[PDB]
């Protein structure tokens, strides 16, 4: 029940779409960053070493119940800093680097999620046959403070983060979704555990060609709606969504705020006999 | 038991704002389309007819389980598809073309609302005394895919869709809903049937000079809330809402985005003694 | 009970950024206006005399049932209007000027809280040790339609109203809750009644730190959530949020649509032993 959880901070080449390279801001040289996975209750022991020369940055985890100015602090160039606190509540979990200006570090790619397993795991665990992670996140010009404020975001994607050894880990970009989905099979109930990250967007989670049987908002096992076609999420807003794939064929995800998903937020599910 | 549903694709003048006609591309010659309502457990038999003859279309209803590949398939020119999957969920669900670029054929004006009605209906049936359905969408200028993409919408706007006969049935337009408001009497309880198809925006529906009594998220039964002064919609989201008239009077139906109201989100109640 | 309340429409200059003067339409001399609070089942006799010497001004309160053509009507300059409605529902309601255009009227800062508190409280309200009330809502350029209906907010922002001697009553500004944090100690559990007046943007609400424990929607006790990192507020939306400050500090309060907190919208809790 103490877990011990070490990340970088590290300026990464992302090809966030075809061609187009975006000097990102990373935990770990993902962006979205690492998943990271503990139970309810348990004690973390995060330590952040900052690898970039240039900035300081920091890690503000909204599973723990914590100081945010004593413990998510900034940790300066070359240096590591380690940080004690709880993961009292189940859920999906938004992190990202709390280093001012925030919008400049999750705009920049510094952002990702910490699932929390509940203690009693959830109502419908039983029925569910496969699991995968997903996380929305907005990119924006390059590094461009006027246009994190003021413009539209240049793309909208999603990422896929791996639960288990085996699972698909990717970068939040328009394609690798698209040209390489998520698999499952004919009949099974799928359970996605989802965060949008923003920074800005808020999300309107679908799955193209079912609807959700079982919903909990924030992956809170309390928080339980059932048959929704869509899941409202704030920015920084996270669900854990259960639905049944009836028939073979392939199944995109999507927000359905349509600018979004023309703009990259399209990933797809292969669904096989 | 078995429901066969037809509809057409085509283009038809639309006057979405006083002297503004939008060619706009339809189900049935309608934008938003026809209203569709079927029972939770339905099997549907859909064929689309396409009569457009230079663009092929397709349809995605959220009420069903179906494998997008094969069964939300384009439909070409001068063709007809028919399709067949069940409707299991009950709630208030979107209908779109699913052709790409899915933005475009939905800013255009193919969308709409399917409903399904529950096995048992809702806890609070009894307490209704009348019932519409009103749909919000955007319009953006013609076919303009860039601003489809990154403009805000020119217009913003509430349909009815007729349940019964002299129900209205109006079309997306900034002032139909307001020269001649839906009707109602004085202590009714009024049950609205809603969406917000998009395709871009949420919407935060409020009927002004009332509260919800009872919300039933995307119209499922078991997604219930109260005394709601406003419903967060994503978009593509549904509900089933009803409130109580208690003065005679005329009562504006709202987003309370307020730029969107501005821009015709405002349809009428006008309530008689 | 029968409650008296009286406002005035006046037009009042507030520094809504430092330096930055707006010469806002206001009731009291306040954007957002002076909390109200009242009791479930309390008749509200309201008067609202308007000291605009040119524009008309009137009162929509979302906790009443009333008929908004009778009750929300004009008030012309110089003159007085009383208004007689029932307050039936719990919750933190959004009130503001009805006049058209609306959007004009609530841009300018003609809008506020009603707090209506339920008959017999809520399930948790053994467990609350300290009490605010926040409001958010966005500033544009000054009286500027276009930019009301088609710009990105200025600023976004946040501000405190007063329950009791002490709490700090304050404007909506971008730097007052910063320089002069909220206050409260180490283990405390604090509700905040929240509502996001927009009048055009939804809200990510957060709390940096902890989880929402509890978290009753529009305040309504019946709308119970629990262990929710961001509430999603939509325009005009409310809520109860309840959370445990666990270590002595200081704990940003923000919309976690970033874009938004950048400008502006960030409010301090400050943890002391
Ligand atoms: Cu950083
Ligand atoms: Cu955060
Ligand atoms: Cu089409
Ligand atoms: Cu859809
Ligand atoms: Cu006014
Ligand atoms: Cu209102």
């Amino acid at each position: 029940h103490d877990v011990h959880i070490e990340m970088t901070a590290q300026i990464t080449d992302i090809e966030i779409d075809k061609g187009k390279i975006y000097k990102a801001w990373t935990f770990n040289g993902q962006a979205p960053g690492p998943l990271v996975v503990v139970n309810e209750g348990d004690t973390i022991h995060f330590t952040l070493k900052n690898m970039d020369p240039v900035v300081p940055h920091s890690m503000d985890f909204h599973a723990v119940h914590a100081s945010p100015s004593k413990d998510f602090i900034d940790v300066m160039p070359n240096k590591s800093g380690t940080f004690t606190y709880p993961a009292n509540k189940p859920g999906v979990f938004m992190y990202h680097c709390g280093t001012k200006p925030v919008l400049q570090h999750i705009a920049n790619g510094m952002h990702g999620v910490i699932i929390v397993k509940p203690k009693n795991g959830y109502p419908t665990d039983k029925e569910v046959d496969r699991e995968y992670v997903l996380i929305q996140n907005e990119w924006y010009k390059y590094n461009d403070m006027n246009d994190f404020q003021n413009g539209v975001p240049s793309y909208v994607v999603f990422s896929s983060k791996a639960l288990k050894p085996g699972d698909p880990n990717t970068n939040g970009d328009t394609f690798t979704l698209k040209e390489k989905p998520l698999l499952a099979k004919v009949g099974e109930k799928i359970r996605l555990y989802i965060n949008n990250v923003g920074p800005n967007e808020v999300s309107s989670f679908h799955v193209v060609g079912t609807v959700f049987d079982d919903v909990y908002l924030d992956g809170n096992p309390n928080n339980h709606l059932q048959g929704m076609q869509t899941v409202m999420l704030p920015a920084s807003g996270g669900a854990v969504v259960e639905f049944t794939v009836t028939r073979p064929g392939t199944y995109p995800i999507v927000t359905h705020q349509f600018n979004h998903a023309q703009k990259g937020a399209v990933a797809m599910l292969k669904v096989t006999e």
